[PDB]
């Protein structure tokens, strides 16, 4: 798994065309939506990432956690972006994953917002730009 | 070389610190930038590439090039990232093909913009959410 970890003053979306087959199924309030003082995570659900689901989503989740420390974010965001890796995981998988972060973040005490799997979305993000507002992370399972 | 490419609305930058012992000097002028209706090239120039330079910032020159025609993009924006890979080139060779890109890309005849290199940048960008506004390519040379 490869995460891009961006400390923004916010994050805004909104969907437009779908991007894959079967797209998570969304509700009007999903469409679109916004968070401000902010870690967003764009992350990339790898193929290596399938054979322990549990051991990536625990291990990533402490890891954004840890970020989110560090500069101070009560807020993090979970964006599913598909441009940070060439070796994909098949749909059903990322999903899969991206909600156990989803969720084991939420659990952390996290303020978490999430943007809707396989569409595409319109965004604007406003970076920071301080010595940690910036980081990358990756995150695979152990064989 | 990895490269990201958004074709955004708008892409806006400020320089904060240096985040290098010796940055691309830089005016009054480069402290700041805008640029609008523009495809926002985040690059990663990496070890590999240090290998063969001209090679490949040619396939980069053209595979940006393509992009930009496709998107019936004007303006091309180079941001230099460190982030979209863990095997970065030294800070001499990244600035170089960096430079290359550049220069051969405003060749081309596109409007080009260039953040400084070296630099924590706080920066704001607009993804237009259309089905070719995000993309990545992987650049690397052929010993
Ligand atoms: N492995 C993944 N990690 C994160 N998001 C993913 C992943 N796979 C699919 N998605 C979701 O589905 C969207 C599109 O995925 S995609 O793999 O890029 N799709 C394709 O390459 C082709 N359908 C052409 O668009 C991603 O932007 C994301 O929203
Ligand atoms: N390989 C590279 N590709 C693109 N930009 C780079 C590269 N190396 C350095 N830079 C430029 O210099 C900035 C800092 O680079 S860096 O690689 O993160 N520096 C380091 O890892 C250590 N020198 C500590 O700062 C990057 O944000 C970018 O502006």
């Amino acid at each position: 798994m490869r995460v891009l970890l961006i400390h923004s003053d916010y994050i805004e979306y909104e969907v437009k065309d779908k991007a894959l087959k079967n797209p998570e199924p969304i509700s009007e309030d999903m469409k679109r939506g916004r968070m401000e003082e902010v870690l967003v995570a764009f992350i990339s659900v790898e193929k290596v990432d399938e054979k322990n689901p549990e051991e990536v989503s625990l291990k990533a989740i402490e890891e954004i956690s840890k970020v989110a420390e560090q500069v101070k974010a009560e807020n993090v965001f979970v964006y599913p972006f598909a441009h940070l890796s060439s070796e994909l995981a098949k749909p059903s998988v990322a999903m899969d994953i991206l909600n156990r972060v989803y969720q084991g973040l939420k659990e952390r005490g996290f303020n978490v917002g999430k943007a809707p799997f396989g569409y595409y979305k319109a965004f604007k993000i406003s970076c920071k730009g301080h010595p940690l507002a910036e980081l990358s992370r990756t995150i695979v399972p152990e064989e």
